[PDB]
């Protein structure tokens, strides 16, 4: 009953040593991984890989623990569930079908996976893109009353199980459509194409899956905090050539101006607005797409 | 089917223009009230009351909106719940009783509606007892990683309704459970009398209460915040004199340092306890009131 909003698209299952990514694969040309994020799966993509598809080989993949992606167990550290671990786990799966150098953009968890791959491999990347993200480290350091409201569910998420998980499953719908309508512009569900949002529903409605999206969250309270404190701490800079893209109305722009963020975690870095919420690829498709072709070709 | 927590306490309804105020009143000498907080009702004093009682005219009272208290329409500003309203519904409320100079001990929520009478209204309170918090302002001051995770109720539960309303209701028996045990020292229920734990479950079974409780943490994120902002900015203090008790558990720059920067006469000392001060260390919180009171 879930649409194929990929026409034309190849559907991969990727076996890593972590458990299987699903992506859908299409286009040809140089390599270009789409990483989504909170509380989406790969087809928020669906509007602009069509595009990125003329130029790129584009592979759409379900992070994992998200979608059809294989959900590894989690611990005691939320370890499958940190951006470090995704990110070993998404170039494993890279490297399964011979992609060792590729151009990344991510969106929210996606973006988050790719800046930390950015900085624990950077020699897997040619360019890197982030989609209305700041580093983790950064929303943390700036969350104060006014942020601890706006992105609450950073605190409330990464509560311990089962809290969040129980609160959660009283009613699904409401919540995933709560957080997709809440961080658009124009605070409704209208940005979204339909048979998208059934995708992200129906990935809601799996309480395993509403597990690994809370582990994600207790990742970014923690481990992954850590992981960006040593790093902004050292002063180690990402050395791959990276655009920030940032929504007007977006979460990442309320904590501070993001290209001045990023100046400090990248050493080639540049950034434009997109008059949109969260959302950049649904939300703005047409904006979205141009500034990512033209920022990889 | 709830138990008597209070034997020989009598069971007064208390008329205010904002609704009644629910109170157990027993005991005879100087009127003290005592005034409980989030997620629980007036039967959380069932263990240091009796030895108040001893000394004082104790009025256990539930806050408005709370327990058998009447819960007030709130407002786009959440003005009822906020604890300017609270504290001014509660000294209407002591009024109806001929209380117009009373000794006041509050616990969590009930102690920012105790300390913001303090400020608003002095002259209504002989002495003040803070139970295990801090100024509204100074927790959203502090708010950083830790503090955001640690008390991550206070954003969640003032956002916009039906936000958190639909969420509690997604299961309400575990999350009063939860907060009661993950806010003592022993982790667990172990520390609460099972009756009383029945009065706070019922309670929180009621979505018109659950939502009182998130009207009253909206307003401590917006209104009264905006209130302790500005007698911070005015510099002004409680000349009440003032108790500070505080679970060594559950929350060191200590809290005398920073309610010194509230009070100019303030005593302090640290419970053996999480949170939950009169449930928890019956004995020690009843002893440390009776001496700052009597």
């Amino acid at each position: 009953d879930l649409a194929d909003l990929f026409p034309g698209f190849g559907s991969e299952w990727i076996n890593t040593s972590s458990g299987r990514i699903f992506a859908r694969v299409g286009g040809d040309g140089p390599p270009l991984l789409l990483l989504h994020g909170f509380p989406q799966t790969h087809v928020m993509w669906h509007r602009v890989a069509p595009k990125l598809a003329e130029r790129f080989k584009v592979i759409v993949a379900d992070l994992p623990g998200y979608g059809w992606s294989d959900m590894p167990e989690s611990d005691e550290q939320h370890t499958p569930y940190t951006k470090r671990a995704m990110a070993k786990q998404l170039i494993e799966a890279m490297e399964q079908l011979g992609h060792v150098h590729f151009a990344l953009a991510g969106h929210d968890r996606g973006a988050r996976v790719s800046y930390r791959l950015a900085l624990d491999s950077p020699g897997r990347l040619s360019k890197l893109a982030v989609l209305d993200i700041l580093p983790t480290y950064e929303y943390w350091q700036r969350m104060n009353r006014a942020y601890a409201l706006k992105i609450y569910h950073w605190s409330f998420l990464a509560q311990p199980a089962p809290l969040p998980e129980n609160l959660l499953g009283g009613d699904p719908d409401f919540y995933v459509k709560a957080k997709l309508a809440s961080w658009t512009r124009a605070g409704d569900l209208s940005a979204f194409d339909p048979r998208a949002v059934e995708h992200y529903r129906i990935a809601f409605a799996d309480p395993m899956r509403r597990h690994v999206m809370c582990e994600d969250y207790r990742a970014g309270a923690y481990a992954d905090f850590e992981h960006d404190k040593i790093d902004v701490e050292a002063g180690n800079k990402i050395p791959v050539p990276m655009l920030a893209l940032w929504g007007a109305s977006g979460i990442a722009q309320s904590a501070a101006t993001p290209l001045d963020v990023w100046r400090k975690w990248a050493s080639d870095v540049q950034g434009a607005p997109i008059e949109s919420g969260h959302f950049l690829p649904e939300e703005a498709p047409d904006q979205t797409a141009e500034a990512l072709v033209r920022f990889f070709s």
